[PDB]
């Protein structure tokens, strides 16, 4: 019947058709007539003037408040003229205006990886939401460079977006154990408008870590005369793991001989070797110690370190 079109957010005042023109209705036409709204409704967003005829705008409209997702926003208002009492359907299509920023639930994410995450696994997240309508929504969303993650987008259903990370490369709690990333959703309208969401992901920590000996080899001397109590050396094995898959226990060999473990003594938490038994020149020249460095985790590691007495 009449289609008229008008932008949202325009101010108060804005023409958006001439309905006495279109209607044939020119001067005294509009009172003998009585040109006129349906009802109070209708003229809540419009006002139709006796002077000039046209449909204006009487309060600023919101697309998103009236239509909110819809393809096709059609506002449909009743003119009413008497003599003969005719009315007539008018239909004010409002288009939309690229006024609304992509928005997240949260500002903020963490996520909790674990250290032993393998390359390829998917991780979801939040998906921004964009009231308007068309190209002026939601678009496309971008990752900020990194070294461990990569960034996919799967459309699903209705064509809305969900975002997902992409593990690349394997991460490493002794390097970092934090990354922060952003993520960023873009609308395509023009210019384009975005919002963020900042990405914390928290490594968790994994025993990737076997305990290891200040020195691979170590060779030590002490005189014929040494006397109980004296101490050899204190072992040092360090372990970069986090809690108890960094804390380590010493230990001699397994099958460590017997005149070893009589003669020399180690503290399972100091590491500190005691000679506490006689030595001579007749008995030994010399004793080759089996140090081992063991973990704390779940799955064990350990270190080893071959210690060389000469006498
Ligand atoms: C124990 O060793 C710490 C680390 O030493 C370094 O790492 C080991 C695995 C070897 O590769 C060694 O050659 C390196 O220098 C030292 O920082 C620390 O001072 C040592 N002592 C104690 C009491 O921790
Ligand atoms: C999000 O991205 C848009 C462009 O895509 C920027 O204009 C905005 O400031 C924010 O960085
Ligand atoms: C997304 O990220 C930007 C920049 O990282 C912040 O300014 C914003 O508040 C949101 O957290
Ligand atoms: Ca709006
Ligand atoms: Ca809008
Ligand atoms: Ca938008
Ligand atoms: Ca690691
Ligand atoms: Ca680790
Ligand atoms: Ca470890």
């Amino acid at each position: 019947q009449l289609r008229y079109s008008v932008v949202e957010e325009s101010e108060p005042g804005t023409l958006v058709g001439n309905v006495a023109q279109d209607l044939g209705l020119k001067g005294t036409d509009l009172l003998s007539r009585r040109l006129r709204l349906g009802s109070e409704e209708n003229g809540r967003y419009f006002s139709l003037s006796l002077v000039s005829g046209a449909l204006a705008v009487s309060q600023k409209i919101d697309r998103e408040s009236l239509c909110g997702a819809s393809t096709s926003c059609l506002l449909p208002v009743q003119v009413v003229t008497e003599h003969p009492l005719e009315l007539t359907r008018v239909e004010v299509e409002i288009l939309d205006l690229n006024d609304n920023s992509p928005s997240f639930a949260t500002p903020d994410r963490e996520m909790r990886i674990s250290e032993s995450a393998a390359p390829g696994a998917r991780f979801p997240l939040d998906s921004a939401q964009d009231p308007d309508v068309g190209t002026n929504t939601v678009s496309f969303y971008t990752l900020s460079p990194n070294s461990h993650f990569s960034l996919h987008v799967k459309t699903l259903k209705d064509g809305k977006l969900f975002p997902e990370l992409v593990l690349e490369q394997q991460l490493d709690r002794e390097t970092q154990a934090r990354h922060q990333l952003v993520l960023t959703a873009v609308d395509g309208g023009t210019p384009a408008r975005s919002g963020t969401s900042l990405i914390s992901v928290i490594v968790l920590d994994v025993n990737d870590n076997a305990p290891t000996f200040q020195s691979s080899v170590l060779r030590v001397g002490l005189p014929e005369n040494t006397p109980p109590g004296t101490l050899l050396l204190r072992l040092n094995a360090t372990d970069p793991d986090e809690g108890t898959n960094g804390q380590l226990d010493y230990s001699f060999g397994d099958h460590t001989s017997e005149t070893v473990k009589n003669l020399f003594g180690l503290d399972p938490s100091s590491g500190a070797i005691h000679v506490l038994g006689p030595v001579d020149f007749e008995e030994s020249n010399f004793y080759e110690i089996h140090a081992r460095a063991r973990d704390q985790g779940q799955p064990a590691m350990e270190g080893h370190c071959v210690i060389q007495v000469d006498v």
